[PDB]
């Protein structure tokens, strides 16, 4: 599912991300649009042989299982596969424990690069939410 912009931040809203450890609904879906383009679907291998699923970009060495990744965690105790669903729960719950894990939202590099210390609240304008 390609999400819009506003249609996501709604959704991302319902599942309780809104000021997350601290990060504002921009924060979400700025790393969202840079991450995934907002698109459920999207899957990118990493150079270390992990894959990044879903609207987050989430990894399977640490946080879900693909079967293809050698000495990985699957801390969300999930298939990789969840995360591509066009049901945003598990990528959002995974999220929350990733986010919560020391780092915070450095966890994710296109947050990091593209949307930490930007002005992420227009990333929700226009939004009835
Ligand atoms: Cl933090
Ligand atoms: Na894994
Ligand atoms: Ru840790």
């Amino acid at each position: 599912k390609v999400f819009g912009r506003c249609e996501l931040a709604a959704a991302m809203k319902r599942h309780g991300l809104d000021n997350y450890r601290g990060y504002s609904l921009g924060n979400w879906v700025c790393a969202a649009k840079f991450e995934s383009n907002f698109n459920t679907q999207a899957t990118n291998r990493n150079t270390d042989g992990s894959t990044d699923y879903g609207i987050l970009q989430i990894n399977s060495r640490w946080w879900c299982n693909d079967g293809r990744t050698p000495g990985s965690r699957n801390l969300c105790n999930i298939p990789c596969s969840a995360l591509l669903s066009s049901d945003i729960t598990a990528s959002v719950n995974c999220a929350k424990k990733i986010v919560s894990d020391g780092n915070g939202m450095n966890a994710w590099v296109a947050w990091r690069n593209r949307c930490k210390g930007t002005d992420v609240q227009a990333w929700i304008r226009g939004c009835r939410l």
